[PDB]
């Protein structure tokens, strides 16, 4: 057994990255909870409440075939390649496909999809690359793109009077790309000078600090980094007795998390970050916890998850998961589901449209460049009560939260909401504070 | 049984056209034997040789898949997914693929192996467009593509003192492009201003004829037609009394054919023709017509093409073949070998070099990235004592035969050996005779 197989009339395709990426000639690592059993689950969660729905595809069921990534490209195009699996010989009509977390994976699939004309919907993908409604024509994502969060942070730099800017991305996907966005977006609009771009891959993040102060006219740092690095920048920066010296601008990685402002409270005052509209869906907690290895055999990976969650073997008991004093929830779950009911949405649609019972051959065409159209024109209520839509590049519009943290008042200790970027800029400056 | 299944230590991939383009629904026509069975026949005469050549590849058995293309690109993509499936679970280990005869199917197919790092050889496709060795990095060609064959008549166009030429290509694949083509080579080069660019999907071919005589200072017609096409442009100029006025330089489709010749030999007179340096493969002749239905079991499409080669069902006798009176042998052969030798001296090569007795672990591994770097550099004898080599962009170099038609004397009826074009062009103008 290599996936998970749910039957239905009309299945829907998987890919998470339940395993890390391996060593070099090991394709797959260690298995990663919040990001690849979380996001998994979420999907068949999402599933679940369709297949359930008498309002939604009331007598089309959906099926699953859920795949794992592993993180790698080559080993995600490889994996996608069961979603192709009926086109040569119970068969599998596989009509569309929950795209990969990780862009470079989700590029990699967007092209034996756009072959063979499967719609695919990724929700985690943000790289401004995909886009390109031409090179990725049925590629869409329930997040949005990157260039969205560059163009708001170009306009909160604009916004407070900051013509010399420097940038602090990641090395990787996330980081570099991203950061080039606001280059570019910076280049083509005012032209608020960058200085530096430092490249960051804690000897080494007291170097980063000291290659920042090297500009210290560059006021304000645009950072685009993943969650431990900018712990590490703050740590550096604070050794480096530099507080309210240095005007963070964080990109959605960093967002209203309070785990990189432990101890660094004072450093990382005032810092302005942009978290996508984003909530919790309320259903969903208490499913995932509730899972035991006796009664969620529809997973097949939760033996190994269990192994791991735990650390363990000897391991004899299910109601283990409340051991979650040191561990907690996983973000970002509200697109997954929203992700998979947009394509859920999108087939009740097509299905009035052409259907008669359920199902019929009119339909039945495994032909995502009609179904194409409609998950474009699909826009409803998601799993938090955020509004779900795409352009006609695919991406979903960027609506966020501008933060900004405050230690001064007992009434502000924490991230304050300075301002939303639905489209247009709103930021209000006497509710900031440094 | 969906398709031709030779086993062997490595196996080498197949796509040929065995049926026509069918109906809107249909997906596959009638057999076509000149351009599918006998090119398939081919394949597999080319792999027996090879197979008993103990001097190359003298360990290593090779296999064969070949697969019918059914002249469209949906249905070889779809096709060539068995080229795959050996990467999801007696296996079967494809390394290369010989790549499909039409370049909108070549494209098709040069657009999943690309993505699985699979290397390409076609025997057909020659539009220009698959040049492009970034977006098609896989794919080589055999043939040469039509670009070099329009430089070789802007050459011969611009040699002779013609600075008004007209166009005139087939309504498809390879008459349009290549047309175009020519325009851009002629755009580029000197500029003969082009007169009129007819487009030809015999009352319409008269029409031609009066649409072409509408600029009559257009004096050569540079042709890109199909077979009957050439055929019927003659006979509605001889119709039009038109001896003598058009200048015909015909592409490599007309060559040294005199099928569309017969009857049309006044009009046709002084035709200029490039044929690609081709000759005909002696052993390989005495090899098809052998061919019965008790011993060439292989072939698991001979029954259906014996019941349409001599148009029967009654049909009992093997020794049929020698009804050929009305129909003759097959062009191009000598091409589809060779790109099979061309994969067969590299996979050779590839072996001395990395391997053991044979077929080792540490090229075991499919990586065709490797193996594309051993089929560009081959350069050796092929199936005819024509060399067989590609350019760094997979394309076959150029070399041509340029022929010129005559009556005038009993020393000279038929096509005359003009010039030939290896890259430099040789054109003689005391031998050419209108």
């Amino acid at each position: 057994p290599h996936s998970i197989r749910i039957e239905g009339d009309v299945t829907l395709g998987g890919l998470f990255p339940v395993h890390a990426k391996g060593p070099s000639g090991v394709p797959c690592g260690d298995i990663k909870r919040e990001n690849g059993i979380h996001r998994l689950e979420a999907m068949l969660y999402a599933l679940d409440q369709i297949n359930s729905d008498p309002n939604l595809l009331p007598n089309v069921t959906l099926g699953a075939r859920i795949l794992d990534t592993c993180s790698r490209d080559t080993y995600a195009l490889e994996q996608s390649l069961t979603f192709v699996q009926a086109l040569i010989q119970k068969p599998e009509k596989v009509v569309g496909v929950i795209g990969a977390s990780g862009s470079s994976v989700s590029i990699m699939v967007a092209n034996i999809l756009r072959l063979f004309q499967i719609p695919q919907i990724s929700y985690a993908s943000t790289a401004p690359e995909l886009s390109d409604d031409r090179r990725y024509d049925f590629f869409s994502r329930v997040v949005p793109p990157d260039s969205f969060q560059a163009q708001a942070m170009v306009d909160i730099v604009k916004a407070l009077g900051w013509n010399y800017v420097s940038t602090l991305a990641s090395e990787g996907s996330y980081g570099e790309k991203g950061v080039e966005s606001f280059t570019q977006i910076s280049k083509e609009a005012g032209g608020l000078c960058i200085a530096q771009s430092v490249r960051i891959p804690t000897i080494d993040f007291d170097r980063i600090i000291k290659q920042l102060l090297d500009t210290p006219n560059s006021r304000a740092v645009v950072i685009f980094a993943n969650d431990e690095d900018i712990k590490q920048i703050l740590a550096a920066a604070k050794r480096a007795d530099q507080v309210g010296h240095f005007l963070w601008v964080g990109s959605d990685s960093w967002g209203s998390k309070i785990n990189p402002l432990h101890q660094h409270e004072d450093i990382a005052e005032g810092a302005i970050t942009i978290q996508p509209k984003r909530a919790t869906v309320e259903g969903f907690d208490a499913y995932f916890t509730s899972r035991t290895l006796e009664n969620n055999r529809r997973n097949v990976w939760f033996a190994e998850y269990w192994e791991e969650n735990f650390n363990c073997k000897k391991c004899t008991g299910q109601e283990r998961i409340g051991k979650d004093s040191n561990y907690e929830q996983e973000g970002k779950v509200q697109f997954v589901i929203d992700a998979v009911y947009a394509m859920a949405h999108a087939l009740h649609h097509m299905n009035k449209d052409l259907c008669y019972r359920g199902v019929c051959p009119e339909m039945e065409q495994a032909g995502g460049k009609k179904l194409l159209k409609y998950i474009r024109h699909v826009n409803f209520n998601g799993s938090a009560g955020t509004p779900v839509m795409f352009n006609k590049n695919g991406d979903a519009p960027g609506r966020y939260d501008i933060f900004q943290y405050q230690t001064t008042n007992t009434t502000n200790p924490g991230y304050r909401l300075i301002g939303q970027w639905t489209d247009e800029l709103q930021l209000n400056i006497e509710d900031m504070q440094w």
